[PDB]
């Protein structure tokens, strides 16, 4: 009849202990020379199923791994920005040799539920994998349509022909991972499934999520961070692939922290100095409770704070020592407490002090908390460094979110990771959102990617370039158009697509009519 | 107990009747002057379920009716072109009063199934609709934005602020309506839902359609488009909507059609007139089960077509009149039967030559048949100024696909239209096929819209322009950028889009964060 | 030119004020007499665009209010269960008035991106809603296939045809909101575009959200519960819908708690009341026991404070007290709080969210009557009009209950006044039971199992569905047909 | 900088020789041995691209014919039937070895579009590749999750764990392939990357598809059907996988035939003998069809060159397009035979046949060169009639796999008795018919017991809840009645833990 087992019994000690033996000399491979992995081969084994996978992803992703080793070693760097759609993608394939799929972008363009917004990562999480797909399908099929113009000319007309690589590389945006753990593994899942070669997460908390460069940017403890970046390299492989984790930190700006469990943000934590006070969140309750609103709450929060007098602990720690009348050589002790307390939790660093001849201290963080619970923190470079040093055995490549295409800041961060891991890869985001013209003359435009690229910045990116470029040209166009009509087809897009040689303007060919035709004709001939 | 009918057995009659007097109120409106409905509104309402439902593509297709009605009146034109995504409408708005979406544009970037590829119509049917909604969802969003920044600042500040009009009727390709009329008013449902303010659908075949410019179109009978165009308007007025219903001819290049059993047809379809040659079936055939296959096979049947001396039917009448001695008047016969078989069946034309005198016509247009079974036409403006006649009843707008932007064919073609149905609503096809340097002078490509609107192309649209300017930027930016780095990004986008105040420039509010922010605040 | 505004500049504030007149009408009609808006008219239409949308979701939101008005007010129930897709729901119409979508089946037979899981709401949000329209569309093609066939059959023979009412309203699971206020109002939108009538969220954490009979459940805060659904509320009156808007709340067995900050939690917040113990998250490098953790009243009595107390923050707890208990050593690892769950906590959650809420449901261990009326009581006792719904739970062992009581239950619920009950995975359950039942046969006598097991019961119970071309429409379409060519 | 070339020219033509090597390598493999490809090796590498891509597909259709292989051999049978969902999938695998996804059931309860409605494959072509991928995952996730519970337990305590195989080969319907050429190479495209591990496509017309017991079914020219088997094969072979090709025909009752270009498809052409008719689309049009007709006496060639006669015609005339059989009939005495199959033409312009058996058989032995197996698309349980069909398609190609739609339409109570019934598989098997299918069995069995809960629960409630469910699948053993363990959540609750 029809019933058999899985697996016969017999065999399954056998094919367990061969598949382990695999995964084991897989993670020899020098891929894996930085990677932390809290688990074992045994462990991911036993969560796979009995029908291998082989996935188009891994190909991209041990491309993109040989292309940034490259780029590192030499201190050089691969840039590209944030691509639309396939049309976009087949032109940025001639001079980019990688593309970076943007979340922003694609909550204002490519939501799975056409629901557009701004960039809170509060679509389906199914957006950007989706976007991949998009991109992927497009790359390998302009690739088969190329494939079969080249060999389908003499060998001796092929010079004439195009030979553009469609298949770079894609990177992509997993927001924070949207959720929990089982969350993140299912979103790694779809972004391999899609063709991805490796995706970024944040260590923003979901539900709040902004863009890097907005006030507010709550984060989750440094724990829970590391916990997705395993996560992701679990399910990648649990899938067999190569899957480089990229993780980006939003620690230079963010002005708050889901909880403050985890000790090594403890050293950040804005904690209440003023003895009188009542917690916060009870003050506004009041207030709320007895009609206070908009503008005045706000005054009644600010009020608040101020009185806070909040400060990190090794701040509140110096003021004490330096307003001191009877600390001999406040200098001293304020120099030996800054040095031993560095990373230490807040009662370790509280124990420093005492054991230094600093009295009691007044230190409140809970106090300051906001209505949804978090804690204030201060942020900062060395806030950045510190989370970046701490995800660096989890991440191939570190990200850190700035202000300013500050050159030094850049060098700051840099020389910051590299202290503990020199040959920890870095990512910067050239984004768009700054002012280029404001922040730096065109001479240091021009030079400020191969600038950073000696720092280790092997991996640059302009986000937002993709939506800005079709902005730009639909404005310039739609207006020109609807003023001259057709003479504004010709003069602004027809010409100068002939001019500069661009492939499209043979929409036919391009969209591989030929391809398809002789696909055809094989079929019926 | 949760037992209970749809509807109480006792008002299903009257319900019914008050439907039927609604639907036949609302069929009385100038909206459908020149409407012609093969149905009644018992029919229709027969059709429809319990639970009337409202589409805002509904309003949407009212706003465009009025727009075109003003334009055809007033001889002006509304004019757009293909939208690939959000970004791309958000900016049309500023200037064009109406999106185009291309099933073209969507079968190189915007596929169900994200497969690509050529214009061929084979993408999953929800590819075009889909992108409808990608357009719509995103405009709605963007007048929610725009109104709240609005509503939100003093009266007196507000003539500082943006007023774009982000509802800008959209009109969808439905291609051929991939598959019967059962597929076809699917299609039209879900671009209904989707918010199609109007969809337009072309008389080539499905499996077989291709590009507008593209050489071996098949065209499918005249009745059968006539079907299509019927199934979109029954569909939508079972769902109580005033879609737009715009019918696209391919018959001006089209070398094939599927089938003769269509009269109308008859006085294009080809005919070998060599009693002496075999069926090109059998030739061929015998041709292959002998090796040959390839460009042999190829020019076997070149010869043949050759020898078959392929004509119209009329022509083949005429020849033969000019080459019988028996007949004493060949001018006067000529002329006679021309008048009289004028748009008649094959048959009824036979029986015309006859009865003037005109010896046995040796005509077969079955024997020039493609090894796939389709019959040799010969169109032009003639076929489809012909073909447009049948369908303008079933049509808010007909469009003629053309190979070149000539002037007088479109005249010709709209004057050949008009003499039968003088108020009939044309559009026309900008295409970015047709190389317009080498087409006429940049002045008259000024005037070219304008030319075309004094002809009545009310609605007129450049297909894939906005694959083009997408293309353009991108290849222009991506090798700047790869060579000069950031200098090029300030230099050719940053600076520039400061410069001419594009909104998005301020990406974070312009994608709405403002907006959320408060929606957010207001929940507290 | 075309070129012009959305809206004139001179006509905008006249039909801003025109339509927030609209909206302050609408809020008026008796439908919204117990829902508490914490916010205006005028900041709802400031949020509305220039097209306004109307969606097959109020007709039947407002059919839904109308049947669970008249169950409450005659204090009896409708009662459904968790429907899997549109033949089993073409079945169900013939004989319960609702149908329910779970998500505990989605996740399981219907996420979006096809990848099963349990149910942790860990699939894309888009999965629910997209399993309402599954289901709405195929209820509006039914419907229309039968009043075709009714209205086109001479009608002194239409007593002989079906008069199945397909349009049954639905209520689909939004599990915690799948994220931020901002998803929650995402997803609500979703559910009203596709069709939903009303849907359910509960107090529980994405991440950690599990099945109403888990172990270590974890709340958030009353605070943030409430805003889940004010921006639900929010979502519906921007689209101008009647959405039925179910709190769910897991506080009868959850053990954990996000934070602290929200006082009204506070008296159920455990802390540890043993001085000699150190952080326990500190160990972990039990404690429990050793720590004595109670809830601060069962600390301080050790006299008749309590009726001070009640529902007071710590901090004005331990002043009434004056005229040790610490919580954040009990801490987890993730800096979760412990908190004593039970019917006295959910109460207290269920009264907090009463005023945004139209129907209240208390996830339960067991099929416990005594305590359906406990809990119904607490609400009732603020709220008495407050309609109630229960999870007839699948993951229940009945025979907990004798054959008898089994047959009543429903009843004797209703009575309580919970107007709306429904087994959560019985679409789950039944599917299996027949595929298990049938293929084992069917592997072994086969065509006979077919006769026997499904097409001869079929045609004896009269099951519509048995006549295949004609319950799929096929006469139906075939006549549409018709009509275009005819 | 970052632009290179997508592969050096230096290097193109060796990879070339070297992948088309491969192929030709592949090819020769005994999985190919009845299958003719109408293209070469050449022309197949020379539309791939650059990267290789492997499927679960293939792995899924090796098994698959691995499977069939042996039942053919042996003739005996593997049979299944048209799975709805995933729950039903699970179940179904402790059984049966095989899975069916049905386009009719697709289309009154999974269209991609949610827009249900009659059998005519009108739904979005993403509807039956996405339920196969419904599928397909969902199969892939227990087996992971019972692999899981399986080795995490001591081997000595394995044999009181199920061991379910949940990867169960799934045969899908491809319909008539959606359109042209390009839309079934598009579909094929699709089902292979869904996880099929074999799909069937019908000899109807896609604009007028109908579902098998239907009135008047419209076909396509054999050569258009067999382009059809061949675009699928060639896609398969692009893609580098093993896809089984199933086809199907409908000529047993088809009435209606697009074209009558293919000579093969003229013996059964009906035509008028009638010359005192005008054509019947010209009498319609100047306004009783049922009258011209029947004033045509529409009959075959053959029998219209027997009726004149009244003869070696017979012999010589098989398979013999019109122009032969003409030059036939002529060359032996017989008078020129009117002969019209034009006239007849229905308003579509669609011509007339008479269908049958052996018009099928016809047709079948025409697709088996580029057919894994062969149905024969047939109403009525007719043991006799399936005979007949195998034994025409055998007697040219004796080891050509044949597959069986078995009614879930007809009245099986009365079609034969109880014994007949639990031996009809069986007895379809010795014939050759390898895997045979109930295609709406998953609609019955959830309707049924739907609407016979629904009913219960409705009357006493919770109690019926218990009598009808709960019990029954305790009783059973049905692993579902444990919902959260056969849904997986030990399994995520470990995986979590490891993390
Ligand atoms: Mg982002
Ligand atoms: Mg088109
Ligand atoms: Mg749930
Ligand atoms: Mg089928």
């Amino acid at each position: 009849n029809m019933v058999n087992p899985a697996v016969e019994p017999s065999m399954e000690d056998d094919l367990f202990a061969r598949e382990v033996a695999e995964v084991k000399q897989w993670w020899s491979d020098p891929r894996w020379r930085y990677t932390k992995r809290p688990f074992t081969a045994e462990q991911i084994v036993s969560k796979r199923g009995n029908l291998k996978i082989e996935y188009p992803s891994n190909a991209q992703s041990k491309k993109l791994w040989k292309i940034l080793e490259g780029r590192f070693q030499k201190r050089d760097a691969s840039y590209t920005y944030g691509c639309l759609e396939p049309t976009m993608v087949t032109q940025m394939a001639k001079y980019l040799d990688t593309v970076y799929v943007s979340g922003w972008q694609s909550s204002s363009t490519a939501s799975s539920s056409d629901e557009p917004g701004p960039d809170l990562a509060d679509y389906p999480y199914t957006t950007v994998p989706n976007k991949v797909s998009h991109l992927f399908m497009a790359q390998l099929f302009h690739d088969r349509k190329q494939r079969h113009e080249r060999l389908s000319a003499p060998k001796s007309e092929r010079s004439k022909l195009q030979n553009i690589d469609y298949l770079r590389p894609i990177i992509a945006d997993a927001d924070t991972g949207h959720g929990g753990l089982t969350a993140v593994m299912k979103l790694t899942k779809l972004f391999i499934e899609k063709g991805a070669a490796g995706i970024h997460i944040e260590d923003q908390a979901p539900g709040t999520k902004k863009c890097g460069h907005m006030g507010g940017k709550v984060l989750v403890p440094i724990s829970e961070h590391i916990n997705r970046l395993v996560a992701i390299r679990a399910q990648a492989d649990i899938m067999g692939v190569d899957l480089l984790a990229i993780a980006r930190t939003d620690a230079e700006a963010a002005t708050l922290i889901t909880t403050s469990i985890d000790p090594r943000d403890h050293a950040f934590i804005l904690g209440c100095t003023n003895p009188s006070l009542q917690p916060l969140a009870d003050l506004m309750n009041t207030a709320e409770q007895s009609g206070k609103t908009g503008d005045q709450l706000q005054a009644i929060e600010d009020e608040w704070m101020a009185k806070a007098n909040l400060k990190r602990f090794d701040d509140a720690v110096v003021d004490v020592i330096n307003s001191s009348s009877s600390i001999r050589n406040p200098k001293d002790v304020a120099a030996k407490y800054l040095q031993a307390a560095k990373g230490k939790s807040n009662r370790e660093a509280r124990a420093i002090a005492s054991s230094l001849g600093v009295p009691e201290i007044f230190f409140d963080w809970d106090s300051p908390r906001t209505r949804e619970g978090y804690f204030r923190i201060k942020g900062g470079c060395d806030c950045a460094i510190n989370r970046a040093i701490a995800y660096a055995p989890y991440a191939d490549a570190i990200w850190m979110e700035s202000k300013l295409p500050d050159y030094e800041q850049a060098k700051e961060f840099a020389e910051g990771v590299h202290a503990v891991y020199p040959e920890q890869k870095l990512a910067y985001n050239l984004s768009p959102s700054f002012n280029w013209k404001t922040a730096m003359p065109r001479d240091e435009q021009e030079t400020y990617i191969r600038r950073l690229a000696g720092l280790g910045y092997c991996w640059q990116f302009i986000t937002l370039a993709g939506l800005h470029t079709t902005a730009l040209i639909s404005d310039r166009f739609a207006r020109a158009y609807s003023e001259v009509g057709m003479r504004a087809y010709g003069e602004l897009v027809q010409e100068p697509e002939m001019e500069l040689g661009v492939d499209v303007v043979k929409h036919q060919k391009w969209s591989g009519a030929t391809y398809v035709d002789e696909l055809q004709k094989m079929v019926t001939g």
